[PDB]
């Protein structure tokens, strides 16, 4: 018989345990699955303890609501800052008129109230009120998060060690400073979109998974532009004439007088220009003694840097972004067509007695194994 | 032909950056006025231009195109398997 | 109304053609990644502005 405490799992934890368990170099999920048993037991203990608090349980039962409200309010205030800054000067409207789903109606009513408030009281009071409400909702969400996680019973070392709690504290601090110091601090709140979104995280992991290849390729590009700037300083000192304009208290100016400035010119203009460095240097006549040298220099820079190195960075990115898809497909295919516990394949159950579907839910159900572990741990 | 100031309002400044820096192949440093080497903020301008170029033009657009390429290979893989 | 309305009839080429539909499905199959990346680009240009 399953223990009484085993009924205190949320579906989220079950899905996380089913998905995030990794096979070892053996090719078995047993060790990693067992390593999370004590964590699951402790969080079931906390879930059972949460019964006795009817208000904290209600607050911790609404992660989605608080998170969605916070995100929507952040994006709303950010668009309001972007469109109407600075708030000095208000122009009224008042033209010849003006200007079944429940969540849509609620959002429409909220937007109507917000627009009436902004058109009635003003801009700065509306921004202050919205910031205050966002801070309040953030503190409510933080209390809900710490209540649901329940790791504060482990001591303050648990608060220091983890990162999600720290991330939410920095979010709250940024919101407070945006309310108190400057409205521009609400711009940083857009970075929560990466945290909230699962696909954007994978697209970022495309570039962060093999970031060392990219750093090394960038260093190689720096080496190449350094060599090219050295050659230009040696042989083409007088061709580094760029156009500038002096602001009052268009004339050309020499830039390769110092090696540092010559490197800066090459790296900031030749690299950014789509045609190489030959477009910012002064264009020579065909009667010059060094016309062929200039042509060869321009072509070599173009072919080695623009054609090769940047495309090589982009190829690195593409290959990583395909490697992620390959490994995800392999992992998900192993997950679908193999028993979690014994690791047998689906084709072994082709026609013998019981089929794979009931095998993976009656005789090798992993939840029954977790229940047995909990029973052994709790029974005298 | 007369010049005109565009970053007076934050909305216009965003519009300028997003409509000229993003479309230009060399970043936003090509539409801004080019400074002299004697300016106190020459290094700041250089760093700003390079950061914009590397983070946006090199990375984000190529990342969109890489997404497209990976999907267009995924379709072929699943069609071949099927 | 106007002869310019015959321009919209070219969109039937996608309907008639099988390969062009697959080439379009290339971009429409994971369009959410692309929308999210565009939003990220908007965030970056907003910060830079
Ligand atoms: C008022 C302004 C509100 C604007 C929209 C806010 C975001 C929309 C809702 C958030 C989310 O649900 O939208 C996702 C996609 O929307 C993205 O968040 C786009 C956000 C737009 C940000 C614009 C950035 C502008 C830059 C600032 C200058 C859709 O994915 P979905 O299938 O529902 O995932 C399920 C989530 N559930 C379970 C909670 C429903
Ligand atoms: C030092 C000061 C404290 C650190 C502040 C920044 C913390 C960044 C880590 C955020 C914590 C967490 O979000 O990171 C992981 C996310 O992975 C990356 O760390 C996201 C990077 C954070 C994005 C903000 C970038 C700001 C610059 C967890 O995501 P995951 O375990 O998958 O499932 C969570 C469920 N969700 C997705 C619905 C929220
Ligand atoms: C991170 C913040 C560091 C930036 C601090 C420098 C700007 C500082 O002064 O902050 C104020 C508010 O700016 C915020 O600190 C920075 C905006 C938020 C940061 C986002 C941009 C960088 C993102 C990096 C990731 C703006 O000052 P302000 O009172 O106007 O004085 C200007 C003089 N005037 C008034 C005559 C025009
Ligand atoms: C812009 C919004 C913030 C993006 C910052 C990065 C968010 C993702 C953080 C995390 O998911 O990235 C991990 C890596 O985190 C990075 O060290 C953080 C560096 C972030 C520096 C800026 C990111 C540049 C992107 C533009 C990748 O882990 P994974 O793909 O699972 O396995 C690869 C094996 N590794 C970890 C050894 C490489
Ligand atoms: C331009 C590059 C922008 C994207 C690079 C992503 C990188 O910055 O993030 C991580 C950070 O990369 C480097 O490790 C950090 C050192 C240098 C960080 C400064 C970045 C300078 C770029 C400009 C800012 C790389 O992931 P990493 O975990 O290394 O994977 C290799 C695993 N190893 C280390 C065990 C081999
Ligand atoms: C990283 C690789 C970088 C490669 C860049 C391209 C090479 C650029 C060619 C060198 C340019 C210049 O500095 O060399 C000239 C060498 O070229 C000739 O001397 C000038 C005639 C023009 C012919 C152009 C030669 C192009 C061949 C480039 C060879 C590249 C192969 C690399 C060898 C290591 C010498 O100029 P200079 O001495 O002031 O003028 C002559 C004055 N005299 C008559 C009194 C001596
Ligand atoms: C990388 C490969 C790039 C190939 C370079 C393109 C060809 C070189 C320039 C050709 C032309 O511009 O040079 C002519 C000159 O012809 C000769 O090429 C110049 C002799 C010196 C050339 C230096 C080396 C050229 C070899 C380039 C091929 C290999 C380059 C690989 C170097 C790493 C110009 O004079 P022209 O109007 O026509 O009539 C000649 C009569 N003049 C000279 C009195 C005017
Ligand atoms: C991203 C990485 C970009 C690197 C920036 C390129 C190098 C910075 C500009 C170098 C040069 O232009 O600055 C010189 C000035 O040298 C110093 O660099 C200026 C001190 C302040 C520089 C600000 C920070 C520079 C550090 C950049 C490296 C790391 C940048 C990463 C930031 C995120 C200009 O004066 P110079 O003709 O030569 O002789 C000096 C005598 N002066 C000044 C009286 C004329
Ligand atoms: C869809 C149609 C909406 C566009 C209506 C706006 C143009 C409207 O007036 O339609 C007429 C016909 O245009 C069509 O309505 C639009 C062309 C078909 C739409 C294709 C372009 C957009 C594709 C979007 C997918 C052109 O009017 P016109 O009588 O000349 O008046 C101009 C004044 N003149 C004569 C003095 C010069
Ligand atoms: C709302 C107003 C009514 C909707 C008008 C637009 C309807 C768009 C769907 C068209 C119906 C059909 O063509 O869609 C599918 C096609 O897939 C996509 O929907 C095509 C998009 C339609 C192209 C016109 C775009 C106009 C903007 C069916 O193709 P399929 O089942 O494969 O086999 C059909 C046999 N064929 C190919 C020889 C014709
Ligand atoms: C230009 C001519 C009209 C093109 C419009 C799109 C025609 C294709 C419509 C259809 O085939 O696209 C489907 C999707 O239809 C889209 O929702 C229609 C949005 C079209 C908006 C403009 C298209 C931008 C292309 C430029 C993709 O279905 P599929 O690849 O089988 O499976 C992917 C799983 N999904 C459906 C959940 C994503
Ligand atoms: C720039 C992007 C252009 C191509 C994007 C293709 C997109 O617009 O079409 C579909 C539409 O994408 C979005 O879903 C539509 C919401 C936003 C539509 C407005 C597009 C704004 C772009 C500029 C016009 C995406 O397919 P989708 O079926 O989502 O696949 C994900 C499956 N999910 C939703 C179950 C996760
Ligand atoms: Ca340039
Ligand atoms: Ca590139
Ligand atoms: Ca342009
Ligand atoms: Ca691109
Ligand atoms: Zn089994």
């Amino acid at each position: 018989p399953v223990p009484s405490i085993c009924e205190f799992l949320t579906k989220e934890s079950k899905l996380r345990i089913y998905y995030t368990t990794e096979r070892d170099e053996q090719g078995s999920k047993i060790n990693d699955f067992f390593l999370r048993s004590e964590d699951l037991f402790n969080e079931m203990n906390w879930q059972k303890k949460l019964r006795a608090q009817p208000v904290l349980y209600w607050c911790a039962r609404n992660m989605s609501f608080w998170s969605s409200i916070s995100f929507n309010l952040a994006v709303l205030m950010n668009l309001l800052v972007a469109f109407f800054y600075p708030f000095k000067g208000v122009r009224g409207g008042t033209l010849e008129p003006h200007w079944l789903p429940k969540p849509h109606g609620i959002r429409a009513l909220i937007a109507s109230t917000i627009l009436r408030l902004i058109f009635s009281v003003g801009l700065q009071p509306t921004l202050f009120l919205l910031g205050a409400f966002n801070v309040c909702n953030k503190i409510i969400f933080l209390m809900s998060f710490v209540g649901n996680c329940g790791t504060f019973t482990r001591g303050y070392r648990a608060m220091v060690l983890d990162v999600e709690f720290l991330y939410h504290l920095l979010y709250l601090l940024i919101c407070a400073m945006g309310l108190f110091v400057h409205e521009f601090f609400y711009s940083l709140l857009l970075f929560d979109l990466v945290y909230r979104e699962e696909t954007l995280l994978n697209v970022i992991k495309s570039v962060t998974r093999n970031g060392r290849p990219i750093i090394l390729t960038a260093a190689l590009a720096l080496i190449l532009v350094y060599l090219f700037s050295i050659v230009g300083y040696l042989f083409f000192k007088d061709d580094f004439i760029l156009e500038v304009d002096r602001l009052p208290n268009q004339d050309k100016e020499h830039t390769c007088e110092t090696l540092l400035m010559c490197i800066v010119t090459v790296l900031s203009h030749g690299l950014r220009s789509g045609g190489g460095v030959g477009d910012v240097l002064r264009k020579p006549s065909k009667e010059e003694p060094l016309f062929a040298a200039r042509v060869i220099y321009d072509l070599l820079f173009f072919f080695m840097v623009i054609i090769i190195v940047l495309n090589l960075i982009f190829g690195v990115i593409i290959d990583t972004f395909a490697d992620l898809r390959s490994e995800k497909q392999k992992k998900e295919e192993i997950l679908k067509t193999t028993c979690f516990i014994c690791g047998l394949e689906r084709d072994k159950f082709d026609n013998k007695t019981v089929t794979f579907e009931e095998h993976i839910k009656e005789e090798h159900n992993m939840w029954h194994y977790l229940c047995f572990i909990v029973l052994v741990k709790v029974k005298d």
